[PDB]
């Protein structure tokens, strides 16, 4: 997260860290046994880390649970990042509490101008590399489809939206991939792609979760 602030320990209780001996992606807890993340975060060997603030110190409230399986959207395209969404089933159910809690899926899509909260442990500089120990937060609005398409002509599908700031300085970045975009208490986006980080006229692009609720529900019920 570039241009953001320290969230405060366990203030974003649905945020998870995907770990394979290091933090590589975020995700969101959607019930006690399932996490939503980005398909481009797929790999084998994933440990899900819940209840984290400082990802480099055991502070208390952490739960570490192996992934039992990871379900990449069958129509994910690695070229275009269309359908950049994946479900992860936990080997055992998380213990839900005030510091580890699920986030609601949306019942309708969010409109342009809606203010959202984006969170992650990704890089905090636009030029250079600086990864934080603790969780960072960014408030950002959803942009109109016309502004999104003007920023990335030909590359925006109906399964994507832009969010952020055209004047630059404030964005998600590498290491934030897969994490949540929460608007009015509901999960509306997944950190997906962008052009650099926090560059002028190049806002972040996010998977549009409202297009996948029926797929998520059908997949979880059958697995
Ligand atoms: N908020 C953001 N500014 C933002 C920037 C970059 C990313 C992601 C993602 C990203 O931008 N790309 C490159 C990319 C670039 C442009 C594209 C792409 C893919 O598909 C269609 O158009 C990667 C996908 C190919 C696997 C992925 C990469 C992984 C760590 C950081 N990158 C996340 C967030
Ligand atoms: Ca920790």
């Amino acid at each position: 997260i570039v241009g953001g602030y320290t969230c405060g320990a366990n203030t974003v209780p649905y945020q998870v860290s995907l770990n394979s001996g290091y933090h590589f992606c975020g995700g969101s807890l959607i019930n006690s046994q399932w996490v939503v993340s980005a398909a481009h975060c797929y790999k084998s060997g994933i440990q899900v880390r819940l209840g984290e603030d400082n990802i480099n110190v055991v502070e208390g409230n952490e739960q570490f649970i192996s992934a039992s399986k990871s379900i990449v959207h069958p129509s994910y395209n690695s070229n275009t990042l269309n359908n950049d969404i994946m479900l992860i089933k936990l080997k055992s159910a998380a213990s839900l509490n005030s510091r580890v809690a699920s986030i609601s899926l949306p019942t309708s899509c969010a409109s342009a101008g809606t203010q959202c909260l984006i969170s992650g442990w990704g890089n905090t500089k636009s030029s250079g590399t600086s990864y934080p120990d603790v969780l960072k937060c960014l408030k950002a609005p959803i942009l109109s489809d016309s502004s999104c398409k003007s920023a990335y002509p030909g590359q925006i599908t109906s399964n994507m939206f832009c969010a952020g700031y055209l004047e630059g300085g404030k964005d998600s970045c590498q290491g934030d991939s897969g994490g949540p975009v929460v608007c009015s208490g509901k999960l509306q986006g997944i950190v997906s792609w962008g052009s650099g980080c926090a560059q002028k006229n190049k806002p972040g692009v996010y998977t549009k979760v409202c297009n996948y609720v029926s797929w998520i529900k059908q997949t979880i019920a059958s697995n």
